[PDB]
């Protein structure tokens, strides 16, 4: 339903760093990537309780997880519904 998918985390980041970087906004669900060698991609999924959570997620765009810039694409009622 409410969910932010993430891109370019750096591979030592860990949930609480994703929890940080939303604060004070919660997320309710967390889902992390790892590719085949079982090493994690720097993509993720974060879950809001509401739509209006997850637009206002988006303002973190472009915002920093340690050296790595990270892109958002929110995934929250869209315009063709």
């Amino acid at each position: 339903m409410h969910f932010v998918h993430m891109r370019g985390l750096p591979f030592q980041a860990n949930a609480q760093d994703i929890i940080n970087f939303f604060a004070p906004l919660k997320p309710v669900r967390i889902t992390m990537e790892y590719s085949s060698s079982g090493k994690a991609t720097g993509e993720a999924d974060v879950h809001f309780e509401t739509h209006e959570d997850a637009v206002a997620a988006m303002l973190k765009d472009r915002s920093h997880v340690h050296h790595r810039y990270i892109e958002l694409f929110l995934n929250s009622c869209p315009k063709g519904k």
